[PDB]
């Protein structure tokens, strides 16, 4: 049990969107990913807009010169930060892509959950069922979407024993 600077309560701000799908696809994705860890660990969060919350989810168009420029439908889908004094819980999404919620391309629901897991304080796992797997695993079977002992131990180290 050792979370972000020992803080149990984290705030998140939506500063990203999707040019292809409705706002429910992006806003609810951030919250579902954010609360997917709430449904697994006793973490407390709040969604606001002030200026900059603990976790800042922003969009990144082709002018993405902070790590990698736009690649289009390329494997590079997004990047996030976590153990930092400023970049604490901050991520970016490739706006120039097909963001879907039904694995029809770039599943932002799955990617966001993976990015939120990162920002919360986790890296990459090894199990194929793990939400933090370092390789694209777009599965049409959304009924099998779950957490596994692999990623579980990771989030457990953050907010658990
Ligand atoms: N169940 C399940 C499950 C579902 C999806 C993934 C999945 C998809 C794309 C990814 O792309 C973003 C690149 C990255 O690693 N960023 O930090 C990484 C992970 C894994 C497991
Ligand atoms: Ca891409
Ligand atoms: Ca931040
Ligand atoms: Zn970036
Ligand atoms: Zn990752």
């Amino acid at each position: 049990g050792i979370p972000k600077w020992r803080k149990t309560h984290l705030t998140y701000r939506i500063v990203n969107y999707t040019p292809d799908l409705p706002k429910d696809a992006v806003d609810s994705a951030v919250e579902k990913a954010l609360k997917v860890w709430e449904e697994v660990t006793p973490l407390t969060f709040s969604r606001l807009y002030e200026g900059e919350a603990d976790i800042m989810i922003s969009f990144a168009v082709r002018e993405h010169g902070d790590f990698y420029p736009f690649d289009g439908p390329g494997n590079v889908l997004a990047h996030a930060y976590a153990p930092g004094p400023g970049i604490n819980g901050d991520a970016h999404f490739d706006d120039d892509e097909q963001w879907t919620k039904d694995t029809t391309g770039t599943n932002l629901f799955l990617v966001a959950a993976h990015e939120i897991g990162h920002s919360l304080g986790l890296f990459h796992s090894a199990n194929t069922e793990a939400l933090m797997y370092p390789l694209y695993h777009s599965l049409t079977d959304l009924t099998r979407f779950r957490l596994s002992q692999d990623d579980i131990n990771g989030i457990q180290s953050l907010y658990g024993p």
